[PDB]
């Protein structure tokens, strides 16, 4: 009977005399010990209290209802088992008053909380606080400090990391901590307007450890390899690139300056898990990462992009240069052997069954280990049917020819993946691929349904009696009608009144229509073309070309073994404060607007030496 | 795109009024939700989100707040 | 200024339709030709006026045509008013019943904005979605 009512009071909040007087009545009824009490006050169906439902249910008079409702459990000696009470229920699981306080932006609530011996640390393990889909859920992390995180509300964020009680390296139930999370977080600049790179500088500053980047979810990864793993891109920006004049958090900061006359000057970056060593690197995952489009604008930062193109020119050139080189000599003889058909030609015979064994097993293990990978299944598909032809070549067989030459012509068009190499032509590579795949599809489909309908009307208008002449019954064959409809349509088709016909008519207006619909949709997979190139054609094409160059050099120099990276390694290492060595790429960049002092630099000695 | 849509809803809606009313009455995208004062009317849920303006929810019916 | 004066005078008659059969909302549904033009005043006044009649009997109504105002922003192009008319959503307890755009979930960033669906489901004789899908010019 006032179970009901005091949840009633409390969602309409309007009276806290109504709850003085109802207390003193509970306090009466009290005389049965304290989970007597309790229980009479909680909801038996998801756990939850009054106290969760006043911090859900606000009015500007909660405060007052709040300080009475903490100083009657206090007064009863129930406040530690009451207040850390959370839901019994799947999604609700674990949530606390304080995080309904926060989820509400109640900082002073949860001040008197925290006074009153709240549970800071408590996790929130329940569907709806580990959900999946993104949707019809939400992923904090599962602790209230992340929420304050989430929400931007510093404030509290102080007070938590002010109270000794935290525990700042909390995992959650997902294995990630408060850095993962806010990963998680970082959808866009635009809608967040940047509050949480602000916060993540805070909690980094307010904690001068390693320890929280250096720790791995149950995925076992780093929050910057969550980072990559995910599309966040403005927060990496400040990741990689943090500078901090500060000198006893100088340790933190992977950004250094350490050669400055003016406004050139040496920024200094870290590659610790970045150098590709250790089992995986924020280039290799970015790079072979799918489901997310802004891997360019993460390559357009400054330490990826100068390894990539210090890697280019350290080695990767030559390496692509010369299996460019093999793979011409490859199909040239390969040209020759087809078009001829002493010692010479054997031992170019075995160089090509080699060189086939070679890239047919680089291409098994590639799909093992599996449209921007089209020309893998493609290389495949050319070395089987060189390895047939050969094959075929030694039994009496006829097929051995159709094989071989359609492997050579393959091939022929595979040069076009090397032709990638150059800028513009890769551009132009990117072009062909992205034409090939979206334009043309449409036309080439609904083209060919149209040709079948014509074919078959065509045909059998000219099914009248041959009368014992194939010459005199043009389009008889099917086959033959569709093959004159295509010849039209190149331009070479005969065109005449037709013979053995019932209707010439019809089969003449059946044969222009064909020839109108083909040509307006010509005209229209060209708008189409034009409408998509206008914009993509400058910008994707750039894109996509080095995303695919970064692909591919990541893939030669996977190829290499460990003592030849080792001597082919970019990194040069460098050593910091605090006895504190660590593997560094020296870059030097200008900047003619902003004139500030360097006060924080290295090497006292301004040059490269 | 927009008289592609267009389109698109116009033939949804010939499809949907080519339907008898029982079928349609088992089909119907509709919940029912109670409102305060006794009011009851039909309603669609669904679930946006919005990280720019943090404005305290003051006004809500359903005080569990879950899809249960 | 004025408005608050004439509804706040007892012999005034809101409910009032005229000789073309339309009411005080009709009326401002055929005004609100676009955004642009009027820089949004209208949903002001519709908004004002709602507040100031805390009845149904408005929005209920039928023009001669046989069209609530609702009916008549779909007979016409009126759209920034229909957002308004569809999203409505009152704090305050007094007129709450008014609005249709409910928030009965909400846990932080994400909430669950309820919707209202009587004359828009494609039921009693017409509805909003079928009117404006079938409509023309």
């Amino acid at each position: 009977r006032l179970k009901k009512r005091i949840f009633a009071a409390v969602s309409e909040g309007c009276v806290e005399e109504l709850v003085e007087l109802l207390v003193e009545l509970q306090e009466l009824c009290r005389r049965r010990v304290p989970d007597f009490l309790m229980h009479k006050l909680t909801a038996s169906d998801t756990g939850k209290t009054c106290l969760m439902k006043a911090l859900l249910n606000i009015n500007p008079n909660t405060k007052e209802i709040v300080r009475i409702l903490l100083a009657f459990a206090e007064e009863n000696d129930i406040l530690g088992r009451f207040i850390n009470a959370e839901y019994t229920e799947e999604a609700y699981e674990g949530q606390t008053a304080l995080n309904i306080a926060i989820e509400r932006r109640q900082g002073d609530i949860a001040a008197l909380l925290i006074a009153a011996g709240a549970d800071v640390n408590a996790h929130a393990k329940g569907a709806f606080f580990n959900p999946k889909y993104q949707h019809e859920g939400f992923y904090f992390g599962e602790t209230p400090l992340a929420l304050a995180a989430c929400t931007n509300q510093p404030e509290i964020v102080q007070l938590l990391m002010e109270h000794e009680q935290t525990d700042i390296t909390s995992r959650d139930s997902r294995g990630n901590n408060i850095l993962h999370a806010l990963v998680t977080v970082a959808e866009d600049f635009k809608t967040q307007n940047d509050f949480v790179k602000r916060m993540y500088d805070m909690i980094l500053l307010r904690s001068g450890n390693w320890e929280l980047e250096t720790t791995r979810n149950n995925d076992g990864l780093t929050p910057l390899q969550l980072a990559a793993k995910m599309g966040k891109a403005e927060i990496l920006k400040y990741i990689l690139s943090r500078e901090i004049k500060e000198k006893r958090l100088r340790s933190l900061s992977r950004k250094f300056t350490d050669w400055a006359y003016g406004p050139v000057s040496s920024s200094l970056y870290d590659l610790t898990n970045v150098d590709t060593t250790t089992d995986n690197s924020v280039l290799e995952i970015t790079v072979y990462n799918t489901n997310i489009d802004n891997r360019h604008e993460m390559l357009t930062l400054e330490p990826l992009h100068t390894l990539l193109h210090m890697k280019w020119k350290k080695f990767a050139k030559h390496m692509f240069f010369l299996s460019f080189c093999f793979y011409f000599f490859y199909n040239i003889t390969l040209t020759l052997v087809s078009y001829y058909r002493g010692w010479l030609q054997l031992l170019g015979r075995m160089f090509v069954l080699i060189w086939a064994m070679c890239i047919s097993v680089k291409e098994g293990i590639a799909i093992f280990l599996l449209s921007d990978a089209w020309f893998h299944f493609v290389f495949f598909i050319q070395a089987v049917l060189v390895i047939l032809s050969v094959f075929l070549y030694l039994f009496a067989y006829k097929e051995y020819l159709a094989c071989l030459v359609l492997a050579m012509a393959l091939g022929w068009a595979n040069m076009l993946y090397y032709t990638r190499g150059f800028q513009s032509m890769g551009m132009y590579s990117v072009m062909i691929q992205k034409v090939i795949l979206h334009d043309v599809l449409k036309f080439l489909f609904v083209y060919i349904v149209f040709l079948l309908g014509f074919g078959v009307a065509l045909a059998s208008l000219i099914e009248k009696c041959p009368k014992d002449n194939k010459d005199c019954s043009s389009y008889g064959s099917f086959s033959d009608a569709v093959l004159e409809l295509f010849k039209l349509t190149i331009g070479l088709g005969d065109l005449n009144i037709q013979q053995n016909s019932k209707y010439p008519i019809l089969f003449l207006f059946l044969l222009i229509t064909y020839v109108i619909l083909t040509f307006v949709l010509l005209l229209n997979m060209l708008i189409a073309l034009m409408g998509e190139t206008v914009e993509n054609v400058s910008k994707e094409s750039e894109r996509i070309w080095r995303l695919q160059r970064a692909r591919t050099i990541l893939e030669f120099e996977k190829m290499l073994p460990e003592w030849l990276r080792s001597r082919f390694r970019m990194g040069e290492l460098c050593k910091v404060a605090e006895d504190d060595f660590r593997l560094c790429l020296r870059i030097n960049e200008v900047k003619w607007t902003e004139w500030k002092t360097h006060v924080s630099f290295l090497n006292e000695d301004p040059g490269p030496v």
